[PDB]
């Protein structure tokens, strides 16, 4: 279980019309505990499987940490 940018099967992000949805999908498919619209992608926190999660920039990580962690 890690944290990462959740892309479904080929780098297409897990959408995110709204944070709760990102989170839900990510628990459902990746086995996150949560996730949301980080700066320009679905973050997830807990992705157990890792499809090919994207490479977060420090500033984006940092920005998108304190939020939940």
């Amino acid at each position: 279980k890690k944290n990462g940018y959740a892309v479904d099967s080929s780098g297409k992000v897990s959408e995110c019309l709204l944070n709760n949805y990102c989170n839900n999908i990510c628990t459902k498919v990746y086995y996150a505990t949560s996730g949301y619209c980080c700066l320009l992608s679905c973050y997830c926190f807990g992705l157990d499987d890792d499809k090919a999660v994207l490479k977060i920039k420090d500033a984006t990580k940092s920005y998108c940490d304190v939020q939940i962690i």
